[PDB]
């Protein structure tokens, strides 16, 4: 079995290998990359996403979110407080202000120490889930707006034609902006491209060990667990690397820099934080290997998770027994 320790693998495809996206995902899996739950892909030196990022300041962040924490430094939740609209240029100025800017630090490990010591005492503001793309239309390789759709993959594998669409989303981050522990909707893959700015640190649990993380989370967040048998779908819970190590949970970490792609694999729990002002693009995708994970994905039916229109068909076709309860949680 390849990659039996479930290490995060880093790939350097050539320009020729960058042509066929599906083929390269299958290649990474042949080398065991999925066992980690996360892989990094460094694009060939000849590739670029677009010409420049000099003209993005007028993008609107309609509903910036202030991420307010509760709990203790290593075990906390966050809620999202809505703020007034602002442009990307206004958000960048805010991220660089004395109140929000990255502190002085020695290296990524020092900044990680500072994040986990001090995150809860601040409330950073995030632009999230903004439909759109910063890939040039003429970028033909690894263009996250031109991928094969999940509806087409389900139709190809299973024969059923369904409604729904699959488009990318932009993220604008600042120091201490935080992504809570989660798997993707319907335990899909994700791909994330860091277009510009400061890094993102990621944490990930191997898919084969995801239930260990779920059991610790039920212990650490006992009221949330009574409220919902899939409360990690709410995307509000944080647990530090120190707490994970104290509890014997297998995980890995890596820092993504501008110009790099990350792929998350089905049922790979992940979390992380941004180092400073940045912009990322991400989308969900599927492969044949996903179908069995989609069929087994947990679901939230308590009302908290609320998701896109296009998830309806996935539940309806892959999880007909669960569909009526889940749809009620959507309504
Ligand atoms: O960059 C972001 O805010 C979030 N993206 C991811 O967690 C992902 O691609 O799965
Ligand atoms: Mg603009
Ligand atoms: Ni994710
Ligand atoms: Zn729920």
């Amino acid at each position: 079995a390849q990659n039996p320790n479930c290490n995060i693998m880093i790939f350097h495809p050539t320009k020729e290998e960058f042509n066929d996206f599906d083929k390269y995902i299958a290649y990474m899996e042949s080398q065991g990359a999925h066992r980690a739950g996360l892989a990094k892909i460094i694009p060939p030196k000849e590739w670029k996403a677009r010409e420049t990022y000099d003209n993005i300041s007028e993008i609107l962040i309609a509903t910036p979110l202030q991420q307010v924490a509760s709990g203790r430094a290593g075990v906390f939740t966050q809620y999202h407080k809505k703020k007034k609209a602002m442009t990307v240029g206004e958000y960048r100025h805010l991220a660089n202000s004395k109140k929000y800017q990255t502190p002085p630090h020695q290296n990524f490990e020092d900044l990680e120490r500072k994040y986990w010591k001090n995150r809860i005492y601040n409330s950073p503001i995030y632009g999230a889930d903004i439909s759109g793309s910063l890939f040039d239309e003429n970028t033909k390789q690894w263009n996250l707006g031109h991928l094969g759709t999940i509806q087409d993959l389900l139709e190809k594998e299973c024969g059923v034609v369904i409604e729904g669409v699959n488009t990318p989303y932009l993220y604008f981050g600042m120091w201490k902006t935080t992504f809570a522990w989660h798997t993707e909707d319907m335990d899909l893959y994700s791909i994330n491209y860091l277009h510009l700015g400061e890094p993102k640190t990621w944490y990930v649990v191997p898919p084969e060990h995801g239930q260990r993380l779920e059991r610790l989370a039920r212990e650490l967040f006992p009221g949330s667990s009574r409220g919902c048998g899939a409360f990690l779908r709410h995307k509000v819970a944080l647990i530090s690397p120190t707490v994970l190590k104290e509890n014997g949970i297998p995980f890995n970490r890596i820092t993504q820099e501008a110009g790099e792609f990350m792929v998350t694999f089905p049922y790979g729990y992940h979390a992380g934080f941004n180092h400073g002002f940045n912009c990322a693009e991400a989308i969900n995708f599927a492969t044949p290997r996903w179908i069995d994970y989609g069929k087994m994905a947990s679901q939230c039916s308590c009302g908290e998770a609320r998701v896109t229109f296009s998830m309806d068909a996935f539940v309806r076709i892959l999880q007909p027994e669960r569909y009526d309860l889940w749809k009620r949680g959507q309504d």
